């Protein structure tokens, strides 16, 4: 792809994440914590699972950004609408707001509803989202695999701001305990 330069340098609202995440100084990186991290509860926080949300909002235009996944199990990756649902359980979908893939139990798939399985021959270490906000597009590309295609979600109906997503999955395996990175420009 050649959506490089609509680059945007995004970084973490701490605000907005569930209290067990820990997010680094500079706001690029967020881990999964073993326990409650001693910050006050508030309407913004994801309750349910290890979710955040990037500060930057977008209304128009074209962005790009990318996240290092490596040595994950699972993780969630995409954007959502500033106005979606923090409490309780909740299904990730365009219908709820969102539009992400993820990886769970060796297999990637889309967030719609029902899901979409994708076709991955090269695991990615590294993810590219870009948004076109006037066209209606997301799309995710395999940075390991010279920026193949993973994944084109088309006639999007967005319906308010956007904002970067993020949900650095459980750890109940022991095995999913490394961080996602938003990596350099
Ligand atoms: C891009 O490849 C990965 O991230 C793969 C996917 C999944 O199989 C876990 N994983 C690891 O590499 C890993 C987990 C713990 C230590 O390494």
């Amino acid at each position: 792809h050649h959506h490089h330069h609509h680059m945007v340098h995004i970084t973490l609202d701490r605000n907005t994440a569930n209290s067990w995440l820990i997010i680094s100084k500079d706001r690029r990186q967020v881990r999964m914590g073993d326990t409650h991290q001693n910050v006050s509860d508030n309407k913004e926080r994801f309750s349910n699972y290890p979710m955040v949300l990037g500060a930057q909002r977008f209304s128009s235009g074209k962005m790009y950004w990318e996240v290092d996944v490596t040595q994950k199990e699972a993780w969630d990756l995409g954007v959502c609408r500033d106005s979606v649902q923090r409490k309780g359980q909740f299904s990730l979908s365009p219908e709820n707001g969102f539009w992400t893939i993820w990886l769970w139990q060796d297999s990637y798939e889309a967030g719609t509803s029902p899901q979409t399985t994708l076709h991955i021959q090269v695991p990615p270490c590294q993810i590219g989202i870009f948004v076109d906000y006037e066209a209606g597009v997301v799309s995710f590309y395999n940075i390991t695999d010279h920026g193949s295609l993973i994944y084109t979600f088309s006639e999007c109906v967005f319906a308010g701001p956007l904002r970067p997503f993020f949900n650095v999955g459980f750890n109940y395996s022991g095995g999913n305990a490394a961080p996602l990175k938003l990596c350099p420009l």
